[PDB]
């Protein structure tokens, strides 16, 4: 019931009590751990509302006050009559910030209270969605001095009128399977690109074509919009020492912005809620560039470095990996686009954990995602025991809409 | 039931049924995952089902389930348990059990090897001196002048828990650590507490950076006794770098034989509290953890200094660059001296093939991702992208507390 987490580098032990407030299920049982699996009515709603409103009124030091009891009363009345309820602005803001605070896979949460919340609940059409999203993109980008933001579209009603952004991120590159058998662009995005073309997009057919948005308002068929090119800040990738690096023709975008997740606050479901921060360098340099199923660039880079690729034991993959990651960080920093390295981010997270343990009684953290995909044990998070559990408000994965949607 | 694991690089999906045979707990519940927690005297009544599960598993493995041999063995074991409160394994059952505890070790990336294990039966041992001899023989056999062979040496099982065999060393070969009055540590900081124990017990400490610790051995619940492994049996590798001539002057070396000596082997309900086992190293164990952990030899700074890297900001990735060079050096050094070692790319690739084989022939392969993924270059190894299921099968190796925390001193 009361649980200890130990840091094996520093011997610091912290005690977790926050997990007792956990609500949802983990995927694990006493017989099987699923820690490494990527995807493990009126009646239901009033408890969820009450749970949330209690935590909110507690946060503003007015728990069990008349304003507390009056709002619980009001939400209760409203669910009774209408089958749902509407969050106050103060509650929506609190809820969005806490969904981020509770996101166990996010190493960037020291920042959680500084989130700019854009209330797009008054949106009704796909053109409106497009407008809201351009404004989000411009605000968050801020000419390279990035600011965290979320834009929240209307909540689910009967579920036949869902707002969705069909894109997985606001900004992503097209992928095209070629006669050649190879893939041009991002292999992650082949299926979505086909949907875009099939819906009428005219693809430039290059290696870094920013995808159009596919927006679904009010459960209608999604429509296509292109983000103003001038709002998408991109960074050409060069290396501080290797002059040939630029010749690889690599670039990435400045703004990481997840658009396929579902935000749950007080039992209400916000199925379109694009959110953004800034990159940790490894995300681009290790994963986007070096995953065999992605741009898969290790081979080309190692060749330009003139390394012995004959045997795995020469660690050519590892050498080229480091360089690619030095290049990414240098390029963002030179163009003054906000980026964080995995050493600084993980150090920040350890501090955030201590804060959360001290002020909140714990911090749900998923070690499998928090530990960077390179140089794991030379980051402090590797040595830090973490407990993973699900608190609400939360961000949840949801299925790609082309499976749900009836055209 | 059926559980599926996906590999996100290949889209290959595997189906686990083996997890239905799991019994012990994981630490996890439907409300909390403890997948990153390092650490998440039997009665007769408990013992006969444990013996029976094991014997049914053994007899099935030799295609003799339900034979007269199988039935007669169950009867014989049952009678021994009710008569003596315990039982003895046949040599064949002991071998099978030891191999299976390895096959079942979910934190072990080297399991493709599991069926090649030399088992030394040391159940006739009675004294610390006897244990010393057995362990010397294990070291010499496993070392094989650099052509390393996996092995385990199994000392007598637990009886009343007051007569335990234990190796107090956590590994058979490890280096001393000495806390200095000024707060610095000489040698390996992981081994300071044990080093102080050896010293107190009468060890004459050379007080250098790589002093091989003496063995501290407990037989039959007695106070443990000190013994020095003959130095000519302890194979070591001086670490040098293929391109950097100054790497040798760091004065680094490491031992060739990784040999765990503090774990408990459970077979059919019986508990083998002293069961030292050894394989060969994966390079990162030394180059990443032993050399570069802040709490271990902590060489990153010195290496990066010598390399003249920009050390004013982490974003130059100086630590990452030094890290790779050190690991190249370890692999090169072991290879040049013809001492078995495997790189983390080779080891993980073989583990995936092993895992897929097991899913096909066994219905599963319990694996702990947190431990299986290497501590450098995680996602450029195939295991990073492989979903895994962790659960506990027996026979098994288990952690046990250090014996100095529990021992009743006789004086
Ligand atoms: C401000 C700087 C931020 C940093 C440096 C950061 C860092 C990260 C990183 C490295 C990941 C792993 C991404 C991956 O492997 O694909 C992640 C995941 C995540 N973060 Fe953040 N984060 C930031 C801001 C945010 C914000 C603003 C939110 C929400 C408001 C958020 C919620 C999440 C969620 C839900 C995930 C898991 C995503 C998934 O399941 O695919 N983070 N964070
Ligand atoms: C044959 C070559 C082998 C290789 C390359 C290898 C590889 C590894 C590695 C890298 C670890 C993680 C070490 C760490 O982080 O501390 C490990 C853990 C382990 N392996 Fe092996 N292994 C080998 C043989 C063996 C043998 C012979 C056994 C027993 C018969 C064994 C049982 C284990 C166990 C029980 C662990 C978990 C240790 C603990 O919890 O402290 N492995 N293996
Ligand atoms: C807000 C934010 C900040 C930041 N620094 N990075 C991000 C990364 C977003 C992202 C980019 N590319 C891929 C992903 C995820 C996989 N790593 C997508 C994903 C896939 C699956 C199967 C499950 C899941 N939960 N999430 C997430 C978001
Ligand atoms: C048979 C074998 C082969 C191989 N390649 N490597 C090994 C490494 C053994 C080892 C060496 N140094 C430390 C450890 C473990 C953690 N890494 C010790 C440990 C500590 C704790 C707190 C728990 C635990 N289960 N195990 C294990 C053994
Ligand atoms: C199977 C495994 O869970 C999967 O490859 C994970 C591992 N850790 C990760 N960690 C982060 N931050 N992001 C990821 O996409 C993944 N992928
Ligand atoms: C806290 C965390 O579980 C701990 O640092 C683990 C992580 N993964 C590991 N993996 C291996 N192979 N060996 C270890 O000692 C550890 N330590
Ligand atoms: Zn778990």
């Amino acid at each position: 019931r009361f649980l200890k987490v130990k840091n094996w580098e520093t011997d610091v032990v912290l005690t977790d009590t926050l997990h007792l407030k956990s609500t949802l299920e983990t995927g694990c049982t006493e017989h099987i751990c699923m820690g490494s699996i990527m995807l493990p009515t009126k009646d239901q709603l009033f408890p969820l509302a009450k749970e949330f409103l209690d935590q909110y009124y507690s946060s503003i030091k007015r728990f069990g006050s008349k304003a507390h009891m009056d709002r619980l009363e009001e939400v209760n009345k409203e669910i009774e009559s209408t089958s749902t309820y509407q969050l106050k602005d103060t509650e929506l803001i609190y809820g969005a910030k806490h969904a981020w605070r509770n996101a166990s896979r996010c190493v960037g949460r020291i920042q959680w209270s500084k989130l700019q919340v854009f209330d797009a609940r008054d949106c009704t059409t796909a053109h409106g969605m497009f407008n809201y999203i351009c404004n989000h993109v411009k605000y968050a980008t801020n000419k390279g001095n990035l600011r965290s933001a979320i834009t929240i579209f209307p909540q689910r009603t009967d579920g036949k009128h869902d707002f969705r952004v069909w894109n997985s991120q606001l900004i992503r590159y097209a992928g095209y399977k070629q006669p050649d058998g190879s893939t041009l662009g991002d292999p992650a995005n082949v299926q979505f690109t086909e949907i875009c073309i099939q819906q009428g997009w005219k693809a430039p057919r290059g290696r870094f074509d920013v995808l159009p948005l596919l927006l679904q308002a009010n459960g209608n068929d999604p429509e296509l919009f292109q983000i103003p090119p001038e709002l998408v800040l991109e960074v050409p990738i060069r290396h501080p020492k290797f002059d040939w690096f630029k010749d690889l023709g690599l670039k990435w975008y400045g703004l990481p912005a997840v658009s396929n997740m579902l935000l749950e606050i007080g039992g209400l479901e916000f199925s379109a809620c694009p959110f953004s921060g800034w990159y940790m360098g490894t995300e681009i340099g290790v994963r986007d560039y070096c995953d065999n199923s992605r741009y898969n660039i290790l081979e080309e880079v190692a060749k330009k470095m003139d390394l012995d690729m004959r045997k795995t034991s020469s660690l050519w993959k590892d050498q080229a990996l480091v360089e690619i990651n030095i290049a990414v960080l240098y390029s963002f920093q030179s163009d003054k686009v906000t980026i964080v390295d995995h050493h600084s981010a993980t150090e920040s997270f350890i501090k955030h954990m201590e804060n959360e343990y001290r002020c909140r009684g714990g911090c749900p953290a998923d070690w499998v995602w928090i530990v960077p995909p390179m140089s794991g044990s030379i980051t402090p998070v590797f040595h830090q025991e973490m407990l993973n559990y699900r608190l609400t408000p939360s961000f949840e994965y949801q299925p790609d809409p082309w499976n749900t949607h009836v055209w």
